[PDB]
């Protein structure tokens, strides 16, 4: 026989860590949970410079895996009262009324349904009076809740209308009540100077170390959360257990499982991207496709609404990579962190090809 925990390392070893003499990537965490019980995996190098290995206390950005916990902190204020998918953003922000972005809704700009948002903010947008000048010089192109576009500003409104309806800016939303509430000790959306020395170094394609540039304060809800291996674990444990919490933070987490509508085989859920499982591989990577990431696509309503379900999530800062994906029915997730990027086709595929070889 083969102990558990030796046949998920084994696979790890097969499918992750090649990627990393092929991409070059000076670190890699991956961590599995089954059945209440994690395994976890460390290769590498945090910080190449001072030979500091990849551990448990390892600070990644997870670059885009931070819009699950906007859309957690939005599903926890919808719930508890603070806001409605259906108000609009000058509803809580009262600079936005009477201007055309005033007609799109909270669910919409949280599922990239504005018509009219592209996937940055402009460069030269940075500070805060910078961003409401461009929500309030928005103007309508295609039809309001037809068209995806996956957008950072979009999500970033609705993570700011979300802060406002707390009464608190967005980093304490997660800092002081998300992040407390899902047993999450070592996330962040600025790391403390007493942390800095476990934040890995990030490594551009010339594997030059970087970290992520504090962009305007409004695309922390699209990119500016770091945590680690352990956290993201119990994240995803979270996500696969909501009853571990109490009614507001268990009806947040379960509304960011509810998809909202189609695009092809992908379901938008509230920060999640749902699938039909077993889902085939190229559904997966179809998600990640130029096609779906880059370019409007017009939404269709759900048709099939799946009753057994999967959910996963990319994502990239300029020196990290992350992907996550959990399956509710097989009591299973995975967590990738790499301080350098890799194409989010090799994550999927390597993610798939683990947890489908793991026995149930
Ligand atoms: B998210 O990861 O999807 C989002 C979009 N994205 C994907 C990728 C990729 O596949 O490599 N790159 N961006 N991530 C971001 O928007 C990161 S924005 C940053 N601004 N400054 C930095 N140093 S990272």
């Amino acid at each position: 026989n083969t102990p558990k925990d030796q046949e998920i390392k084994k696979l790890v070893d097969q499918n992750f860590k090649p990627l990393l003499e092929k991409y070059d990537v000076p670190g890699m965490a991956v961590g599995v949970i089954q059945n209440n019980k994690k395994y976890e995996m460390y290769y590498g190098l945090q910080s190449v410079q001072d030979k500091k290995a990849v551990n448990s206390s390892t600070i990644f950005e997870l670059g885009s895996v931070s819009k699950l916990f906007t859309a957690t902190a939005g599903g926890y204020a919808k719930n508890k009262g603070k806001i409605s998918f259906d108000d609009t953003p000058g509803k809580y922000w009262k600079e936005l009324k009477n201007t055309p972005i005033d007609q799109v809704n909270l669910l919409q700009l949280a599922t990239y349904t504005s018509g009219n948002l592209a996937l940055q903010f402009p460069d030269e947008v940075k500070t805060d009076q910078q961003v409401l000048t461009f929500f309030k010089d928005w103007k309508p192109k295609n039809s309001i809740g037809e068209y995806r576009q996956y957008s950072n500003p979009s999500i970033g409104l609705f993570g700011k209308v979300v802060a406002l309806s707390m009464n608190k800016p967005f980093d304490q939303v997660l800092e002081k009540t998300i992040f407390p509430a899902l047993g999450l000790k070592h996330s962040y959306v600025n790391v403390p100077k007493t942390q800095m020395q476990n934040y890995a170094f990030g490594y551009n394609q010339e594997n030059q170390p970087i970290r992520v540039n504090r962009g305007p304060l409004d695309a922390a809800p699209a990119y500016g959360v770091k945590s680690t291996l352990p956290d993201m674990l119990s994240f995803i444990h979270a996500n696969l257990n909501p009853q571990k919490y109490p009614a507001d933070i268990q009806r947040a987490i379960n509304e960011t499982h509810q998809g909202r509508y189609q695009v092809n085989t992908m379901y938008q859920a509230l920060g999640w991207e749902e699938f039909s499982y077993p889902a085939t591989l190229q559904t997966l990577l179809d998600s990640n496709s130029e096609q779906i990431v880059m370019k409007p696509n017009k939404v269709t309503a759900i048709s099939k609404e799946p009753s057994v379900k999967m959910y996963h999530k990319t994502g990239s800062t300029n020196g990290f990579g992350t992907y996550v994906v959990f399956i509710p029915k097989e009591n299973i997730g995975l967590v990738m962190l790499t301080n350098k990027r890799i194409p989010n086709e090799e994550r999927i595929k390597a993610a798939y090809a683990v947890l489908n070889a793991i026995k149930k």
